[PDB]
């Protein structure tokens, strides 16, 4: 455990996480207000996005502990219990957000590309069913893993969010490895969905059957590509490097690899958490009614 300099890393992480925290807080507050205050009725996609907003708001509420830890002296003043609570809660919220974004991709694909008329907008029932299942499965994993870590593991210290060996705890490592591959499957589904949606909207706009609103389809096709690219840049490099993280952490090696691996992991955490603040903004910007409201109000 080489105690290497991280003051510049601490400062850059503190600044990045503070900006992400404030932007995500304001964005998720606005998203909750619009999904509750002015949205009387919900469809499957809107319920999905409300749950994404709740997960992102929980990750944003998790962030201030991280910024305080990084800014104070890069040491954790409080107990290991809160360290474990925050560390597990941040990751569970992140993966809930990822899963629900994959479901938003999927139902957008089935609703736009292949649907002919409608499904009478009764897909909401299965939407809350899937949302409840995912939240219950996340909460169960949260409780079991935290209750195992607090008692079974004797590694209690005054340092948090740091690099640790997984010789004592290999279940956490294998569960993280499974999380990465399921995230990659979700990302492949997301990219397929959004490429197909964009191509369908471009061909529909290119046919130009009716002159009115023949240019909004091109805008919607562009928006699909934009949201797919934002998701990619936010999440892909992180889970690309998490493989090297696990490979280095599950075997004995010189700490010289460890500092650069830890620094890369933290930088990728910054990009991943930035999606939390970005997600509410894309809904407001890509919605024609909300965009016009923003344009006329400003
Ligand atoms: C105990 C400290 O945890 C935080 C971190 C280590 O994080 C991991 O190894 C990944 C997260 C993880 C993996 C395996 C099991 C539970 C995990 O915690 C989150 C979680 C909870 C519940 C469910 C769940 O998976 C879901 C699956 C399906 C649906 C919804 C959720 C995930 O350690 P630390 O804070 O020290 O940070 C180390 C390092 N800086 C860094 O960033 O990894």
């Amino acid at each position: 455990t080489c105690p290497m300099d991280e003051k510049l890393l601490s400062t850059v992480l503190t600044t990045s996480y503070s900006v992400i925290f404030i932007v995500g807080l304001v964005g998720n507050i606005i998203a909750l207000y619009v999904f509750l205050g002015i949205h009387r009725k919900r469809n499957s996609i809107q319920i999905y996005l409300l749950n994404v907003a709740i997960a992102d708001l929980l990750l944003i509420f998790c962030l201030p502990f991280r910024i305080m830890y990084h800014i104070n002296q890069n040491k954790w003043t409080l107990g290991v219990i809160l360290c474990k609570v925050v560390g597990t809660l941040f990751y569970m919220n992140m993966y809930i957000s990822i899963i629900l974004l994959g479901f938003i991709s999927l139902d957008r694909y089935i609703k736009i590309n292949r649907s002919i008329q409608q499904r009478k907008a009764i897909t909401t029932k299965q939407s809350i069913y899937v949302c409840c299942i995912v939240w219950m499965l996340a909460l169960g994993g949260f409780l079991t893993m935290i209750i195992l870590t607090l008692k079974k593991g004797g590694h209690n210290s005054t340092m948090c969010f740091h690099y640790r060996d997984k010789h004592n705890a290999k279940g956490e490592a294998i569960f993280n490895f499974i999380l990465v591959v399921m995230f990659w499957l979700i990302f492949l589904l997301i990219i397929l969905s959004y490429i197909k949606i964009g191509k369908n909207l471009l061909r529909i706009s290119k046919r130009r059957s009716k002159f009115p609103n023949s240019g909004k389809y091109a805008t919607t096709a562009r928006n699909s590509f934009i949201v797919l690219i934002i998701f990619t840049i936010c999440f892909v490099p992180y889970h690309a490097f998490r493989f090297i993280y696990i490979s280095s952490q599950l075997n004995v090696s010189s700490c010289y690899w460890k500092e650069i691996v830890h620094k890369t992991n933290e930088i990728m955490l910054v990009l991943s958490s930035f999606n939390s603040c970005l997600d509410p903004v894309m809904y407001f910007l890509m919605s024609s009614n909300i965009r016009k409201i923003m344009c006329q109000l400003l």
